[PDB]
């Protein structure tokens, strides 16, 4: 019993954090198989950062100029080539730390574990959502570009992240490893609206049933709702609107518990229109989002 | 910007986790050097647990009974010795992966990173405060014994937690590396007194600071306090008692604001006084005490 925001085992990941260099800037790269792949702002110096022209300033440069350092040995660079705001410097040694890995393109709601670095170092590992607004609320320091966030399923890491940007909100916005950026966002020094946020609310519901599995009960009802109902409430409080897929998902958490999904909405729907008044569920004073109905069943049940 | 519960990077701790079985139990040894360590009730059976004869338990067993196992290479127990409320299972093959370590014994309000475990498989990592009354929140279900608890310090390991009991009231309990355990604690089915707890005032405090740093302020104000003030807040409020030792480790980060030590305090009095009227500090709606002053100062400046 007990119930953490748990991240994954860093340690698949942390064999694939490099340093890149290039020219004035350094940041981390990731050094999968023959390949470091990191922010393409890295080519970049103070005076381009507002508008860079990304294709001009890596034309300026050769494989010679891009700096790989794993630990303290030094890669050579083969070739270098710009994938959307990646850049992928092939090098001559196949990392032997490469883990079995994928590269995924997450949903936004979804949740994953950031390790954060500086100079190709690890510094820590935490766990976070991808917000409906394409946005990430981390904690990122200059150097900390090329950082990645990861899930792990048995051996295999699909990394989702590499982080970019710092938008002049504080909140975090970064790309795939196709370097597609999540959300509206570009790899430059401008203000940037992120959309309107939402809370999470399948994910929510999910940590209301991981509180009712640890014995914090408390906001369960004799209430019931409907999707409709639920869904009013939810537009009030700017919370995502429920779906019967989101229902379907917490099908396993239902069935444990026997708390009907659409009973849960009735104990969420209270706790939307009266707070906590004062008490706390799962030692927070607010409602979590940053759990999804895989990460509530993966912990309760000690997946490994 | 951005400040979240971070974890130590685990990797190193992953590859000292080994699963050891003895009988019919099954649970996570630390495998350092030629030493594997876990919890002495690895020889425990079902009627055993309401409170086991460890020394009659243990001198059944042989060093062909400890089953030993890292990842899948099996590994050859040469001695075994029980030190305080852990076993040391001596092997023939000194761990190809010991990091740098040291064993410490943590003081209470001081934290670390757990790596859950289950069959010596490495589950999550989150990081947690060992409590003033020497429980710890975790999250650990059945299996979950032998998963440690650390600091890292460059690239050296201070291993200062092993788990090994759930208290009725779903608290967590554990020893030192040296197998004491932290608090009154036994390790056996009863129900155990784990003492009044109290509110780690530092590490709040440290927390606010951590608030500013990253621009949550609302809950600045324009008053001081004195130690022999706050502390009458602190006793009402079920808060550790602040020393001027807490005052001179908080020096960095009100060198760093400008805040000077005793208007944070007043800060704090008022928060307390008051609550948070609905409003949220670094994403809580409570006040957090799960980050230490260094924790603070090393998320800050981007600690490797
Ligand atoms: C400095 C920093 C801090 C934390 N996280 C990220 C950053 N970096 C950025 O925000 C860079 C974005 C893309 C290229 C142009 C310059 C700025
Ligand atoms: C079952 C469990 C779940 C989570 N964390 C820990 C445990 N294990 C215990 O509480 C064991 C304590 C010491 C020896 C006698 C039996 C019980």
């Amino acid at each position: 019993s007990g119930f953490r925001k748990m991240a994954f085992p860093s340690g698949k990941v942390e064999g694939c954090m490099v340093q890149v260099t290039c020219g004035t800037t350094t940041l981390n790269g990731l050094w999968l198989d023959d390949v470091v792949y990191c922010p393409r702002h890295v080519i970049c110096t103070s005076e381009d950062m507002l508008n860079p022209n990304y294709e001009d300033l890596l034309i300026r440069k050769s494989n010679h100029n891009f700096l790989v350092q794993a630990g303290n040995v030094q890669l050579r660079v083969i070739g270098h080539s710009m994938q959307n705001c990646v850049l992928k410097l092939k090098v001559d040694t196949a990392n032997p730390k490469t883990p079995k890995y994928k590269f995924v393109r997450i949903q936004p709601g979804q949740t994953f574990s950031v390790l954060a670095c500086y100079n190709g170092s690890p510094s820590g590992v935490y766990q976070c959502a991808m917000r409906p607004n394409f946005t990430i609320k981390g904690s990122f320091l200059n150097g900390s570009c090329g950082s990645v966030g990861f899930n792990i399923d048995y051996d295999c890491v699909s990394f989702c992240y590499m982080h970019h940007m710092e938008l002049p909100t504080g909140v975090h916005a970064g790309t795939d490893l196709e370097g597609n950026f999540y959300g509206p966002f570009v790899d430059r020094q401008t203000a940037q609206a992120a959309g309107t946020d939402t809370t999470i609310t399948v994910n929510v519901l999910a940590w209301l049933y991981a509180a009712v599995i640890n014995g914090d009960r408390w906001f369960l009802n004799r209430f019931t709702t409907t999707l409709n109902d639920f869904n009013l409430v939810a537009m009030k409080y700017n919370y995502e609107p429920l779906t019967q897929d989101h229902v379907d998902i917490l099908g396993p958490l239902s069935a444990q518990t026997g708390i009907a999904v659409l009973d849960m909405c009735a104990s969420l729907k209270e706790l939307l229109q009266n707070g906590m008044n004062g008490r706390t569920i799962l030692g927070s004073a607010l409602l979590e989002d940053e759990f999804t109905p895989f990460d509530v069943v993966r912990q309760c049940s000690g997946v490994t």
